[PDB]
């Protein structure tokens, strides 16, 4: 499994500019037929090297003749002695029902459909599988019209015909250049929600929404935030859909969220499926944002493409800031702002901390797949919205202007897109480009002096950015470092010096240096790294009086929500300590009673209050830590939610009850209130005992919606509740035959507090509703016990470690990609003490020693062993 480095980009030496592909489709057996013109741009000499994976070849023809001059090798099929320009004819045959590692043409149920990103497309064909080889691409497909009544490709239908036995075929053809990576192909059974949407300037655009019969119950939402996604890509950054049709299609078998083909995207059926009674609100806002991602795809990574592998967050790190901004107008900002920086501080953070560590735009990949990252697509939206900071709206709008009129069309780099916004607002972002280029969290140092006789306010800012293991140089970073300065009653001091105004995204482009701000009348109290401004780690010695002073007073909402984290933070490393001693916890009433303010504050936005209520999770909790303990922080966690439950319980139930809500409505309003009732409910269910047996087991049974029912179930698991098996019982016989519905169930038993969490789980796997062969029942089941129960995953006996090796030890065969998200838990050994450490390292050495071990796993398990 050898490395590739980005520094070895090359021009491609021949491209294809069209391809005819016909699919004589068959589960057993697929032809595939492959008429590429292609055209020398190298050397006269140089040969065609065509990627290609676990392809019989049947024959090459090179215009019409058979052709002599080809070898196979590993991975290839090269064609030697060429004519400038030529048509190349490959036939083929794949196995669809052979491919369990769902990449390629592969079987979902019945149906048959594709995953090209990245390098997918060379298991159909032999091919120039990179994304700067951009074609014109015509589709045929054939096959039982029995079995196989929709036939759908990218573009529009061209042509369509019946045959004899029962076959009939259909072609497609997309206008628009693409590379192979955004080929889809699907085949099946469908039940068709269809609709229209007009865009701005006229054109009519049929939505077509394909799910498994008996799902359009559950198609709506999906087809309305679809809707939504257009006009906000309309109104925001004024781009208009391209095509005729906007296809999508809801898989039950697929390895991630969904995918971008254009004009055909393919969804996990996660990300489409909805009703009151089956989701939750988060899934709601879940499938809208996944929607919305795919759709802003349609302009950033397929107008404009990736000139290789490498630049992925070119279209990653811009369509996730694009479904930030969209789910953020549509929603509340602030809670979005809120869980992003959650996601960033309690997942990238341990990602960049960690031996698979990188820069949001890698320099050495061995298995592309592994880099669809955290880092890749968070912090690269982190970046974006760094420019969005050091631009504005306007400046950032007209950078996004320039890019596409310099590279619709084409496929680009990340250093393209960066000169675009230097170029289109004159701010120079020389300096900024090394944060893609750096991987690792700064730490960024504030010292603060307030001189009473100048009336000056002086800030020390440091940054530094350690080590990774994959680079031993660092540099420092262009951050953005955005403050408010506030005075005793809570009002904001103009920030200037020397008789001018000075803006309040401080530029901190060195190791250290001071900023001094004048008329400065009152000792202020700091808001530092405002709206999270920068992705790094804030080091400022707080007072608890400041920051429930900024609790109270802060102008943003996520201000007010982050300076109750820094309040927790120091009380859960100070009870994580305590804990190791075996000492009860210890938190001051004044703590408590800030937390009793957000309660009974009428003026908070009952959305940021929830979220306030709402402890940092046991991976947040981790990033407080240089070295973790598991099974502290987690008792830690459910300590302090006793305690609070304790101290609050009078003012939580008030709220709880004043929260209510009869009607089930999915508005933002709505979802606030409920979202503020069930985290009261979370602290209310460790009252006690028979005071919240009571209220959980009411809400689980008088809930009119999902969210309500769920919330009370996972609150009866996480207090172990009486009631809790009865409830759980009753889920299961009434949900089992909806995976997705059971896939929550799933969870709520692998993280589940209680003894016997190993047991239970590894007894689910006969489970009727589990099965190895679907990557969400994996996920849910499995990967929620090794990465969300790292509690009973870090196990003092091991037996964490040996489950997964068991379950890795399938799944490097049976899907290699679901296996690599898997094994992440044990590639972070060095943050865990040592007896543990060598148990984990034991369990990857297991790993390293399989047979036909996958390049997927390889990669990650040699990082991880250094
Ligand atoms: C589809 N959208 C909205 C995504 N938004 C954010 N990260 C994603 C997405 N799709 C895939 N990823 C990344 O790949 C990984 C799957 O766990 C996640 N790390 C995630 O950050
Ligand atoms: C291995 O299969 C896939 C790989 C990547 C994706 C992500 C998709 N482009 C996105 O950004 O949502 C989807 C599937
Ligand atoms: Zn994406």
């Amino acid at each position: 499994p050898q490395a590739k480095y980005r520094h070895d980009y090359r021009a491609p030496d021949y491209q294809i500019t069209d391809i005819d592909l016909t699919f004589d489709l068959d589960a057993q057996k697929t032809v595939v037929t492959a008429v590429s013109q292609a055209v020398r741009h190298g050397a006269s000499d140089a040969p065609l090297r065509l990627n290609g994976e676990d392809l019989k070849l049947v024959s090459v023809h090179i215009n019409d003749e058979p052709w002599t001059a080809w070898k196979e090798e590993e991975g290839a099929l090269v064609i030697s002695n060429l004519p400038e320009r030529f048509t190349l004819k490959i036939i083929n045959e794949i196995s669809p029902a052979a491919n369990t590692a769902l990449e390629g043409l592969y079987q979902s149920g019945d149906a048959l459909c594709t995953q090209c990103e990245a390098e997918g497309f060379r298991h159909i064909t032999y091919y120039l599988d990179r994304p700067d080889v951009l074609a014109r691409f015509t589709t045929k497909i054939i096959a039982d019209k029995i079995k196989y009544p929709f036939l759908l490709s990218n573009g529009n239908r061209v042509a369509q015909g019946e045959l004899e036995n029962g076959r009939h075929w259909v072609q497609w053809q997309d206008p628009f250049p693409k590379p192979c990576y955004l080929f889809a192909l699907v085949a099946g059974d469908f039940d068709v929600l269809r609709d229209t949407f007009t865009t701005r300037s006229g054109r009519e655009v049929a939505l077509e929404l394909y799910v498994d019969r008996g799902n359009l119950d559950r198609a709506p939402w999906a087809m309305t935030s679809l809707k939504n996604s257009m006009k906000w890509d309309e109104e925001r950054f004024g781009l208009e859909y391209d095509l005729d049709i906007y296809m999508i299609v809801a898989v039950d078998f697929f390895n991630m969220g969904a995918m971008e083909n254009k004009g055909l995207n393919i969804f996990n059926s996660k990300y489409v499926l909805a009703r009151t009674d089956t989701a939750t609100d988060k899934d709601y806002l879940d499938i809208e944002r996944v929607i919305g991602h795919e759709y802003f795809h349609n302009w950033t990574g397929n107008r404009v493409t990736c000139r290789d592998w490498f630049q992925l967050s070119l279209k990653e790190g811009l369509t996730v800031f694009r479904d930030q901004e969209f789910s953020s107008d549509l929603g509340s900002r602030a809670v979005n702002r809120i869980n992003n920086v959650r996601t960033m501080r309690g997942l990238q953070f341990a990602e960049d901390a960690s031996p698979m560590a990188h820069p949001i735009r890698p320099d050495m990949v061995i298995e592309m797949n592994n880099f669809y990252t955290l880092t890749v697509y968070e912090k690269g939206a982190e970046v974006i919205r760094m420019i969005h900071t050091l631009l504005g709206e306007e400046n950032f709008q007209k950078g996004m202007q320039l890019y596409f009129e310099r590279h619709d069309g084409s496929a680009a780099t990340c250093d393209d897109f960066v000169q675009a916004m230097e170029d289109a607002s004159n701010v120079d972002l020389s300096h900024f480009r090394r944060w893609y280029s750096q991987s690792g969290t700064p730490i960024v140092t504030v010292k603060d002096d307030y001189n009473p006789e100048t009336e000056q306010y002086t800030l020390t800012i440091s940054q530094r950015t350690p080590a990774t293991p994959d680079q031993a140089e660092k540099q420092p970073l262009h951050i953005p470092f955005a403050i408010e300065l506030y005075d005793n009653e809570g009002k904001v001091i103009p920030l200037q010096k020397g008789g001018h105004p000075v803006n309040s995204v401080l530029n901190v482009t060195q190791a250290e240096q001071t900023f001094v701000f004048d008329n400065v009348y009152f000792q202020p109290v700091p808001a530092l790294l405002c709206e999270f401004s920068a992705p790094v780690k804030l080091e400022y010695k707080w007072s608890d009086q400041q920051l429930t002073f900024l609790m109270r007073h802060a102008r943003n909402d996520f201000s007010r929500w982050d300076a109750a984290q820094s309040l927790l933070a120091t009380y859960i490393k100070l009870n994580v300590a305590r804990h190791q001693q075996g000492q009860p916890l210890s938190l001051p009433v004044h703590v408590a009673d800030a937390f009793r303010a957000v309660l009974l504050d009428e003026k908070i936005d009952p959305a940021l209050a929830a979220e306030i209520l709402t402890l940092p999770s046991v991976n947040e909790m981790a990033e407080l830590f240089d070295i973790i303990d598991p099974i502290a922080i987690a008792e830690v966690r459910e300590a302090l939610t006793r305690t609070l439950a304790t101290e609050l319980a009078d003012e939580l139930l008030a709220i709880y009850n004043a929260n209510y809500q009869s009607e089930y409505r999915v508005e933002h309003e709505d979802i606030a209130k409920r979202t503020l009732r069930n985290a009261c409910l979370r602290f209310l269910a460790f009252g006690e005992t028979h005071l919240a047996d009571v209220l959980v087991s009411k809400q689980f049974h008088e809930a009119n919606n999902m969210t309500d029912a769920l919330a009370a179930l996972s609150a009866a698991v996480a207090a172990q509740l009486p009631c809790r098996d009865a409830l759980m019982q009753e889920y299961d016989d009434k949900w089992h035959q909806n995976g997705l519905v059971m896939d929550k169930w799933f969870i709520l038993q692998a993280t589940s507090p209680a003894a016997n969490v190993l047991e239970t789980v590894r007894g689910l796997l006969q489970h009727r509703s589990f099965t190895m062969s679907n990557p969400n029942r994996i996920r849910s089941l499995i990967g929620a016990f090794a990465g969300s129960n790292p509690a009973a995953f870090h196990a003092e006996d091991g037996s964490g470690y040996l489950f997964l090796v068991e379950m890795l030890t399938d799944l490097n065969s049976r899907n290699p990609q679901v296996a690599s998200r898997l094994i992440e838990p044990l590639i972070r050994l060095k943050r865990y003490d040592a007896k543990r450490q060598e148990k984990m390292r034991a369990a990857l050495e297991q790993l390293k020693g399989l047979e036909n071990l996958s390049g997927d796993l390889y990669e990650k398990i040699t990082k991880a062993l250094a």
